[PDB]
DNA sequence: AAGACGTGGAC
DNA sequence: GTCCAGTCT
């Protein structure tokens, strides 16, 4: 029944949205910064990066035109970093390739780094009104419930089956809107734990809640053990208060940030001598710190820096003062913390 | 295919 | 502790 579902759905929409800064215009730019800080990301979370990012980047040629320190830095703490080194290419192609303007092509547009099925539908159904799906981990619960997909939604296939199910129930008239109340209703009302189907608009087509098994749904594998990973830090100041720091390779974890020194050690002090060699202290602290797919366990150094030649790259040195100016993972922000700390 | 890829809320 | 808010390879 898919104008009924549709009326109470997008009705529903109209009284409950939040007033969220991204929804102050449908302009493609900013509705593509905030649907990429919003992947695996809260929207609570991404509110202050979204408004600091575009007061400091107002256009996308402002995006496009600015180093990508500055870019990396406005998203220092967001996670997924490679999502902000994609967007910075995808707007200096938008600029050099299309003038400026984001593509309404969805297949043009996906070419793009960092533009996947669900940033397709998200910018070009709210910018330009183009009927495409906007899947996201809310839509994929919501329709796993509706409709009693049991698939595993990790599986790429069942999102390939939930994006012909949105073709389908959509309302083509108001595809944006459409898209965007699927989400929110994920979002606010067909939520991960106890769901709240009895406020819910659409209480009456949901299979799932007939049946009694909201909760047991979306159907989504169990996350596998990660590995663990013992990192030795050093923090080595010279006389002057400066500080040794590096950039990260542009491939791999963390790419692109500064960080002090470090070596994964699978002793700490032998191997970070023997690595900024090509004299250390004992620890002061040791912690961990989670990513995805492994954890590190930290361990911080202090050392004393004497200058026997030029800094070379990737390695800079930094007075304290101008260590704010660059973009650290949070791993390492807490390092200098707990460094300053001790040093109290 | 499934591992890589950050971080922080809410249970 | 678990869960979970997308894309590239
Ligand atoms: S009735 Fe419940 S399970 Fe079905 S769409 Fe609404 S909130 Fe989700
Ligand atoms: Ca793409
Ligand atoms: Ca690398």
């Amino acid at each position: 029944p898919a104008r009924e579902f549709q009326r109470d759905l997008l009705d529903w929409f109209a009284r409950e949205r939040r007033d969220l800064p991204w929804r102050k215009d449908r302009d493609p730019y900013k509705v593509w910064v905030s649907s990429v800080m919003l992947q695996q990301t809260r929207v609570e979370t991404v509110i202050p990066y979204f408004e600091q990012f575009i007061d400091r980047f107002p256009t996308l040629e402002a995006l496009a035109d600015a180093d990508e320190d500055e870019v990396l830095k406005a998203w220092e703490g967001l996670g997924y970093y490679s999502r902000v080194r994609n967007l910075h290419a995808a707007v200096k192609e938008v600029k050099t390739r299309y003038g400026g303007k984001v593509p309404d092509d969805p297949d043009e547009f996906s070419r793009l780094k960092g533009v996947g099925p669900y940033t397709v539908g998200a910018v070009l159904s709210l910018a330009y009104g183009v009927p495409e799906p906007a899947v996201d981990g809310n839509v994929m619960r919501v329709l796993s419930r509706l409709f009693l997909v049991t698939d595993d939604i990790a599986k790429p296939s069942t999102r390939k089956r939930f994006e012909q199910i949105v073709r389908e129930i959509m309302a083509y008239e108001n595809p944006g809107a459409f898209n965007e109340a699927l989400i929110e209703l994920g979002a606010l009302v067909c939520t991960p734990r106890r769901p709240s189907c009895l406020l819910c608009p659409v209480q009456a087509y949901c299979q799932a809640f007939a049946e009694g098994v909201a909760e047991e749904l979306p159907v989504k594998m169990k996350k596998t053990a990660v590995k663990q990973v013992p990192l030795a830090v050093a923090v080595l100041a010279d006389d002057e208060g400066r500080v040794l720091i590096r950039k990260r390779d542009s491939t791999g974890l963390l790419a692109n940030l500064w960080e002090f020194p470090s070596c994964e050690t699978d002793d700490g002090k032998e191997k970070l001598e023997q690595m900024v060699g090509e004299e250390l202290t004992e620890p002061i602290v040791s912690f961990e710190h989670a990513f995805s797919h492994l954890v590190w366990q930290l361990t911080v150094f202090p050392g004393r820096l004497v200058h026997g030649g030029p800094v070379e790259e990737p390695y800079r040195l930094a007075p304290e003062d101008e260590l704010k100016a660059y973009a650290f993972p949070v791993s390492h922000q807490r390092v200098w913390r707990e460094y300053k700390e001790w040093a109290s």
